[PDB]
């Protein structure tokens, strides 16, 4: 019983994998899915797609997009760096260097600040 906003997120804050699924886990998620999909040589980016559309009419249950998205999840473990970190203590923004491998200070402000710097600049790297 997993919401579907956060099926969202983790199609949404992890990298696109593929060749990440082994052939249990495909096969579980087949088994799990409407007409005929077969999950394998698909990316994860593809199969999520796959799963909402299929969950947003309502084809398949909540309990078994849930499951396929908690093996989603098990699976692909490689997260998209943000672009912007808050701390909300010290009401500070960090923006990610590249070229540093870290958090830099980046602006002072809290969540509102954060919220218009990600639909200026993106969520993600």
């Amino acid at each position: 019983a997993m919401k579907k906003i956060e099926m969202i997120e983790i199609s949404q804050n992890r990298q696109n994998l593929t060749a990440f699924l082994h052939i249990s886990e495909i096969k579980a998620i087949n088994a799990k899915l409407a007409d005929g999909v077969d999950v394998d040589k698909k990316s994860f980016d593809e199969i999520c797609s796959i799963v909402l559309e299929q969950y947003q009419a309502k084809q398949i249950s909540n309990k078994q997009a849930s499951e396929i998205f908690e093996t989603l999840a098990k699976a692909n473990k490689s997260f998209k760096i943000e672009k912007f970190r808050c701390s909300h203590g010290y009401n500070e923004i960090y923006k990610y260097s590249p070229d540093h491998e870290a958090y830099l200070f980046y602006c002072k402000g809290g969540q509102g600040q954060l919220n218009k710097l990600i639909a200026e600049n993106g969520r993600f790297m």
